């Protein structure tokens, strides 16, 4: 009980979550309207993919996602389907980014992608070879068109300077031609929410949504026209990019942040930025669980008091442990593993406590993360005139399809914060590439 009030902390109550709804959705009508959308935490951003797309391109395409730790290359294969596109990845290969790469510069970086696109198309015979390439970018971008967009800033902890407040489509042209061996046609950037959308389109046009909830948290929908504001026309609809991780960048989550939070926040690469992905994401969770173990040990609760030096550096709890952790089958043994690991000798119920640390922090992110996107649904129910609103969600991020029981939860309450709406959840194949290249498909047909 001294460990479960400090654990209790974490806990959210049913009116919580609806408030967290509520306050997401007044957040996003701000995001769409003129005079409010420059100041909006929630920026709402059009991505110009729209609606009843009809008419694409057929054969081979690049794709690239940048967003992850990991740059990746694949070749997709877009071609023709009953009332729609199929498609299938051929080819891949990742590649890592050195800490050179990042600390430098977007030109510096952007070289580094573009080599990576020569050595992928040297090991597979295409260095000669011209596509089109899908460019997915999983950061905030304000688009001016499906080719064209400005990074607002970095997100999760990349940080190359000089490319924030520049065109990135401009940026990888550019970079691709100081290379001259290979040259791809740009035709679609995408945020990684937006593709894995797209990517389920095909088996499910109900799915008009697309939700990350890996290293970052996002998700965008399909929003009508006269409700994007931004974007003169009102015939058809439009996905919108929330950006949804900004959600409490002005201070509408400050009732709700806990010690562990200003913490993870204040000694982020991004200080005050990204509130509501830093309860959810990847790349935040097993740092919260981190620093709830170095209260209890603080407070003599845990390992007799005594941490690792292990324990008490950054970075050092690793999400992945979180989940795995949560997998423990009741033996112990991953758990003390774990924690044996990092230079600990858990007791049994060291153990237990560490499991139960977990449960509280991923519990929260589910639930959190549950209300954000009964924020969208029941907006989006709003503009929808059946008795049940069907509705499909595309989703993808290892929080979200690995952690044991962060998806049961997360179902269970959007479920109960949306009424009237029945909610198909579709896990994605492989969303970031087969997703950039479907709408490069599309956007072929005027651009080629
Ligand atoms: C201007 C521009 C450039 S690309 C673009 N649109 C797309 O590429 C696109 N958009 C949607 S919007 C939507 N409507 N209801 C739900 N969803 C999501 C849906 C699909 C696609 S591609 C596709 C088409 C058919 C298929 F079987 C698989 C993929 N517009
Ligand atoms: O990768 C998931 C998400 O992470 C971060 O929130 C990004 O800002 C966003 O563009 C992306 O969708
Ligand atoms: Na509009």
């Amino acid at each position: 009980t001294l460990v479960e009030q400090i654990l209790a902390e974490f806990q959210l109550q049913e009116e919580d979550l609806k408030k967290v709804m509520r306050r997401m959705q007044k957040e996003m009508d701000r995001g769409l309207r003129l005079e409010t959308h420059e100041e909006a935490s929630v920026k709402m951003l059009p991505t110009y993919v729209r609606s009843t797309p009809e008419g694409s391109e057929v054969g081979d395409f690049l794709s690239l996602d940048l967003g992850g730790t990991n740059f990746r290359v694949m070749l997709v294969k877009v071609g023709e389907g009953e009332e729609g596109q199929w498609s299938v990845k051929t080819k891949h290969q990742m590649y890592s980014i050195p800490e050179d790469a990042m600390t430098g510069t977007a030109e510096m970086l952007f070289d580094y992608i573009s080599e990576c696109i020569s050595d992928f198309l040297d090991k597979h015979q295409m260095k000669h070879k011209k596509l089109p390439l899908g460019f997915t970018f999983s950061f905030p971008v304000r688009h001016e068109d499906i080719d064209k967009g400005i990074l607002l800033n970095w997100t999760k902890g990349f940080k190359a300077s000089g490319a924030e407040g520049n065109n990135v489509v401009g940026l990888l042209r550019d970079a691709i031609k100081r290379r001259g061996d290979f040259e791809m046609d740009v035709v679609a950037m995408v945020n990684d929410t937006v593709a894995t959308m797209i990517s389920c389109y095909y088996e499910d046009h109900q799915c008009e949504v697309g939700m990350i909830v890996g290293t970052g948290c996002n998700a965008c929908y399909m929003e009508e026209m006269q409700n994007v504001e931004l974007v003169e026309g009102d015939e058809g609809r439009m996905c919108v990019n929330t950006e949804w991780g900004a959600f409490g960048d002005s201070g509408e989550l400050d009732e709700f942040l806990l010690e562990y939070d200003r913490l993870v926040d204040e000694s982020s690469a991004n200080p005050g930025q990204q509130l509501y992905e830093k309860l959810i994401g990847g790349k935040y969770m097993g740092e919260l669980v981190r620093l709830v173990l170095l209260r209890l040990v603080d407070e003599n609760l845990l390992f007799h008091g005594e941490a690792s030096e292990q324990l008490r550096t950054r970075g050092a709890f690793e999400t992945r442990f979180v989940s795995q952790v949560e997998s423990d089958t009741g033996d112990r043994k991953q758990i003390y593993n774990i924690l044996s690991t990092l230079g600990l000798r858990p007791s049994t119920t060291d153990c237990d406590i560490v499991r139960r640390a977990c449960e509280s922090v991923s519990t929260r992110a589910a639930h959190m993360c549950s209300a954000g996107l009964a924020g969208v649904i029941n907006r989006m129910r709003e503009s929808r005139s059946e008795d049940v609103m069907r509705i499909t969600v595309g989703v993808d991020g290892s929080v979200y399809k690995l952690h044991p029981s962060f998806k049961e939860r997360f179902h269970a309450s959007v479920r109960r914060l949306t009424p009237s709406c029945e909610i198909t959840f579709i896990e994605s194949e492989e969303g970031s590439g087969r997703g950039a290249a479907l709408v490069s498909a599309v956007a072929c047909k005027k651009a080629c």
